[PDB]
C-alpha cells in the first residue's frame, strides 16, 4: 500500500512480549523506495538463540538489552533496503527465565535512491535502467536524457532516424552527429533548409574534416552528396576541407552515406546568404 | 498547486528570442521541499551584460551566466546540479535590445527542467543544530517526506514545541522482579522534579530490596539532605528521609503495596540510584 513511516509495537509493548511467540511484520513502502529503520530491552545471548529479532536478503539478528556489552545490542543505526519491501521477525522461545529465577520488547520506526548514483555492480548485467550519457537522481524514480537532438523513444535508455531536421533562418551551423567524436555509420540522412525566397547562401567549411576516403575510387566507403535546387551537385570524402561555394538559389538538400564502421572524425559547416 | 517536474522554455522555443524582452518564470513546488534544476545556446560575453539568465534559490543569490556550450572563457553553465533552501524556485530570463554582435546577426534560447526533492533537516546540520529555527530533537529525529517530526522517553511525548524532550505523573509497575533507576543514570540526575513510583504487588506476599552502586544524591554532613530528599512511604506511611554517596542496606517491606517520591534539589552535581526488587 501507501506507508510513508509507522510504528512497530513488539505486541503488548511496553508490557513485556509474551514468552513462545514468532510473529512477523512486513513493511511494503511505496514502491521504487527506501525504507529507513531505527529505534530494545529483550534476554542478551551470544549469537541470539535465546531470543532474537530477525530482521532484512538478511541483514541480522540480535537481542540483548541497551547499555549491556557482551550481549549483541542492535542500537540505533540506520539501514537502507534495496528494494521496496522490508520485513520484520520476531522470535522469542519458551523462557524469557532464561538464566532463570525469572524484557518490555522493542518499539521502532520505519520510513529512495536512484541507480544514476553509484551503478551499484554494473551497468549492463542487472536489468538496464542506466543511460549512455546521462540520467538523473530524482524522487519518484528515475528517467533518462541524452545528447540534444531526438528524446530517445520510450524505454528512455539508448540515446537515440534522419528524416527531416528542420532549418528556416538565414545562417547556422550544421555538425554531423556527435563531433568532434567518430561519426555514427549506417544513416540516409537528409537535411533540407528552404530559406526566404530572394537570396542565395555563401559556403564556408572547416576541419579537420574526417571522412574515410579510398584514392583509387573516390568515396565507396563513406559518401557526402549535395542535391542544389533539386539536383546533384557533389560526392565529396576525404580528410581535406572541400573549398567555398555559392549556391545561387534560395532552398536545398543535404544527405549523408556513412559506412558501417567508424574510424574517422566527421565534417562541420558553416552557411550565410547574400542578396 | 500540484507540480512534480516542469520545463521552462524562452518564450517561443527553439525559434529564437525576441530582444527587448524579461521575463520571469517562478517555480512553487509544495512546501517544505527543494527544487532541483539542470539543463543553452545565447550570448557569451566576460561578466554577462549584453544577455544574462539571473536564477536564485530562496533568499540568495545563485548566479547570472550566458554562454554558449562548447564554448570556453564564456561562463558557460552546462547540466549541473544546484539545489535551493527552500519550496520556492526563481528564474529571471534577460535579453538586451542588442543580440547582433560581429555584425553577424544572431541564438535558439533555452529549454530547462526543475523538480521538487525533499529535504530532511535530520540528514546533516548547516553550520550548528541550535542556532537554525526549531531546533526539533536534542536526540535523534527522523528523516520523512514531508519534513521532520521527533518523539523521544518512551513515556511522555515532549509539549507542543516538539523539540525539547523534557513529566512523571505515574509511572506503573506490577511485575514482580524489575529494576528501577533515576531518569538518566549513571548520568547525573534533573533536578526540580516531584516524581511518584509506586508499584502494588498482588495480595500475600512480601518484597525483598536490593541497591546497587555506586549511589549518589547531593547531601549535606550535619543535617541529612537539605538540597534533595528521598522520602519512602511505605504502605502509607514514611520510613525515610535518604541522602548521601554510599549505597543504603537492603530491606523487607512487609506489605503488599507501597509508595517512592522524589524531591530533587535546583542544581544536580551527582549522579544517582539503581536498584532491584523481588518477592516472598
Ligand atoms: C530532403 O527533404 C526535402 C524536403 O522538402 C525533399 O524535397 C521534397 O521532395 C518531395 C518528394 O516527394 C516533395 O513532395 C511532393 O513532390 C511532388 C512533386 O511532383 C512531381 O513528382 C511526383 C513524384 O514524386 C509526380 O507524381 C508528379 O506528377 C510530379 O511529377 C509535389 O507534387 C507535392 O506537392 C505538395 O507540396 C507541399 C507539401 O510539401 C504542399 O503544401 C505546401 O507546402 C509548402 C512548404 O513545403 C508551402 O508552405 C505551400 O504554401 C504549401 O501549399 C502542396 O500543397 C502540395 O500538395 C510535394 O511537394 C516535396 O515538395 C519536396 N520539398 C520541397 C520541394 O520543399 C527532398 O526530396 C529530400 N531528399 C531526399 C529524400 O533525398
Ligand atoms: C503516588 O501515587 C499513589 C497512587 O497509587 C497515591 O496514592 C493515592 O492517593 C489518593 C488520595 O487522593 C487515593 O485516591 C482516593 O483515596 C480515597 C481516600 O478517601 C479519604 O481521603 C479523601 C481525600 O483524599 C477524602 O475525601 C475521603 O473522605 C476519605 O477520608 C479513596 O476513598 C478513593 O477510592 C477510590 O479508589 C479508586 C480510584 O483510585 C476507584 O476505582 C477503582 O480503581 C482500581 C484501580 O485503580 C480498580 O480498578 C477498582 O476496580 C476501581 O473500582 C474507587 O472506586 C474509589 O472510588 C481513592 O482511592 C488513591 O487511591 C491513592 N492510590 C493508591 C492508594 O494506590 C499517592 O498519594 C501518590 N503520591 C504523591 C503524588 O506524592
Ligand atoms: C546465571 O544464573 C543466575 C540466574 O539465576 C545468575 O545470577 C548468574 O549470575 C548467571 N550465571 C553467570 C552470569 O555466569
Ligand atoms: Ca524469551
Ligand atoms: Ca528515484
Ligand atoms: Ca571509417
Ligand atoms: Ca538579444
Ligand atoms: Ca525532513
Ligand atoms: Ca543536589
Ligand atoms: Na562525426
Ligand atoms: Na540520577
Amino acid at each position: 500500500p501507501q506507508k510513508l513511516f509507522g510504528e512497530v509495537t513488539s505486541p503488548l509493548f511496553p508490557k513485556p512480549y509474551p514468552n513462545n511467540f514468532e510473529t512477523t511484520t512486513v513493511i511494503t513502502v511505496p514502491t521504487g523506495y527506501r525504507v529507513k529503520l531505527v529505534f530494545f530491552d529483550l534476554e542478551p545471548s551470544e549469537g541470539c538463540f535465546y531470543d532474537y529479532v530477525k530482521i532484512s536478503k538478511s541483514l541480522g539478528r540480535f537481542c540483548g538489552q541497551l547499555g549491556s556489552p557482551l550481549g549483541n545490542p542492535p542500537g540505533k543505526k540506520e539501514f537502507m533496503s534495496q528494494g521496496n519491501k522490508m520485513l520484520l521477525t520476531f522470535h522469542t522461545d519458551f523462557s524469557n527465565e532464561e538464566n532463570g529465577t525469572i524484557y518490555k520488547g522493542f518499539l521502532a520506526y520505519y520510513q529512495d535512491l536512484d541507480e544514476c548514483a553509484s551503478r551499484s555492480k554494473s551497468g549492463e548485467e542487472d536489468p538496464q535502467p542506466q543511460c549512455q550519457h546521462l540520467c538523473h537522481n530524482y524522487v519518484g524514480g528515475y528517467f533518462c536524457s541524452c545528447r540534444p537532438g531526438y528524446e530517445l523513444q520510450e524505454d528512455t535508455h539508448s540515446c537515440q532516424e534522419c528524416s527531416s531536421e528542420l532549418y528556416t533562418e538565414a545562417s547556422g551551423y550544421i555538425s554531423s552527429l556527435e563531433y568532434p567524436r567518430s561519426y555514427p555509420p549506417d544513416l540516409r540522412c537528409n537535411y533540407s533548409i528552404r530559406v526566404e525566397r530572394g537570396l542565395t547562401l555563401h559556403l564556408k567549411f572547416l576541419e579537420p574534416f574526417d571522412i574515410d576516403d579510398h584514392q583509387q575510387v573516390h568515396c565507396p566507403y563513406d559518401q557526402l552528396q549535395i542535391y542544389a535546387n533539386g539536383k546533384n551537385i557533389g560526392e565529396f570524402c576525404g580528410k581535406q576541407r572541400p573549398p567555398d561555394l555559392d549556391t545561387s538559389s534560395n532552398a536545398v538538400d543535404l544527405l549523408f552515406f556513412t559506412d558501417e564502421s567508424g574510424d574517422s572524425r566527421g565534417w562541420k559547416l558553416r552557411y550565410t546568404t547574400e542578396i
